[PDB]
């Protein structure tokens, strides 16, 4: 059963990770793109949504791929469109347009999918059942990488909505949700915002689980001796050790061997089952955490980062 | 009778939760905790730690203090068994209320998340005349001299103390009770006095789902005008709130109100409310102003002065 499928926005994550895992997967066909850069070769192109959607009536589904500040119109229109709905993280600007979008899709009857691609990271799983039936002490995280390096000449990351450092600090809130059994309220944050931005560029997250669980989080964008992507769950049965953003896991000391990386292929197998049983997936929690260290959280400006 | 502890006996506690819950019979008030001057005519404590554990017996707390601290408390007095009714905003975060909300329900225990504007008199007429309307454009104006109106305070200046989304939030409150459809925030902007962490005035431009244009100008700078209105323009005419609710006029002609009863209001929901054994928990005003600090862009202004 395949689903003809539209992509919306042909940037860098889409050209090197989307693309790839739609080509190969069966269930979907790749129809169409919009984007206002190079046109894309094989499929039918457009510069924006609303050309696509009015030449392309039959499409079934849209994949969204461009900045989040634009997401919700986006989604919108397809959704009015009649169209099934894939959102890149995170799944809106603001909270209150994923509500919209869920009772809107919920109301047409089409699938929305709020994805998380660091979910599907292998050592989530079986993080998640390894720590289902434990007594949890504490929990760590540690996500820090050069911007330069990882996300050169990005802009949108700077703007508002654009998220700063949570942009990658998002995927670490969406695997702790993912693994930790008890929902998380924030305590306590700080963000360290560059004069010349909107969104921080550091940031320090204070959480507490519902039986009192220490969770602490370090996010920073800024140049420093060390480059790592970690969680670490301490346990009355030993260290629940995350890292290299999912890919890598040890228990008790121990490495765990773990399917290969495959988080788009994952994600895209889930839409299309989805929508081959008529659901949506649509977890904000990530997002909602993220809009309570904004709410919450202490702003201490910085030198500029230099655009 | 329903026994009752106060927790942060402040201005509003004084002025307005301690006459509404004394005017109301289904309650008995019957403890205070707070660390300023012991309250007559009741058990007073300095926190509500102690009051938990000397008053066993209690039924409900109603919580008055600063939003910083409220997740903390709520947290103790459902432990500990209490009903908990809760000043705006219910939290400093969305998920402390959601948080709150379960382990309410899963205890069995009534809580409510108050919004006292929601109460005031022109409201439920104007949500009554609106439901069935075709809607054009909403204007709000909330803007007053915060030294007139919260002197004094500095918890509205730190982090989680909304700044001006406090009077702003009661606007939002009345704003997403009188409309039929949500509202999604499309645009926002912040001014932040150097020397505080919350916004001394803001903009919002949102849109209902569909398509319907709602701004507001929340202001706490001295100016020439104080006003708190909401004009929702229709089909049939404008809708005008004004006086914070107090006042309403539909299509240019005045409309008889109700008296000016808000805390008597939430009170006598509470009673309700934990009569029926349910809870009443509506955080959508909140989730617009965690909305416009996540994606409202920010401008520095000059020092308030503190």
């Amino acid at each position: 059963d395949q689903v003809s499928l539209g992509v919306v926005g042909i940037g860098k994550i889409a050209r090197d990770q989307h693309l790839p895992a739609i080509d190969a997967e069966p269930g979907f066909k790749l129809t169409a793109c919009a984007s206002r850069h190079a046109e894309v070769t094989g499929v039918r192109n457009y510069r924006d949504l609303r050309a696509l959607l009015a030449a392309e009536r039959e499409l079934d589904a849209v994949s969204l791929c461009a900045p989040p500040q634009v997401r919700y119109a986006q989604a919108r229109a397809a959704l009015e469109a009649g169209k099934h709905v894939m959102l890149e993280k995170p799944p809106g600007a603001t909270l209150g347009e994923v509500a919209v979008l869920e009772a809107l899709a919920r109301e047409r009857g089409l699938t929305l999918f709020a994805t998380w691609h660091s979910r599907c990271a292998s050592a989530v799983e079986p993080a998640r059942e390894w720590l289902a039936t434990r007594a949890i002490r504490a929990v760590q995280v540690r996500w820090k990488e050069d911007v330069r390096r990882w996300h050169p000449g990005q802009q949108w990351i700077w703007e508002p909505g654009g998220l700063g450092v949570f942009d990658p600090g998002i995927n670490a809130l969406s695997i702790v949700t993912r693994i930790l059994p008890r929902e998380l309220v924030l305590r306590e944050a700080t963000l360290i915002v560059p004069s010349d931005v909107q969104t921080p560029i550091a940031a320090e997250l204070d959480c507490a689980d519902t039986d009192g669980v220490p969770v602490r989080a370090e996010f920073d964008w800024r140049h420093g001796p060390v480059e790592q992507w970690e969680i670490a769950v301490d346990t009355a049965d030993g260290v629940l050790a995350i890292s290299r953003g999912g890919a890598q896991l040890s228990i008790a000391g121990e490495p765990v061997e773990l399917g290969p990386e495959r988080e788009y292929p994952a994600l895209y197998a889930h839409f299309h089952a989805l929508i081959a049983r008529g659901e949506s997936d649509v977890d904000v929690r990530p997002l909602r955490l993220v809009a309570d260290a904004f709410l919450f959280g202490r702003r201490v400006q910085t030198d500029a980062f230099g655009r």
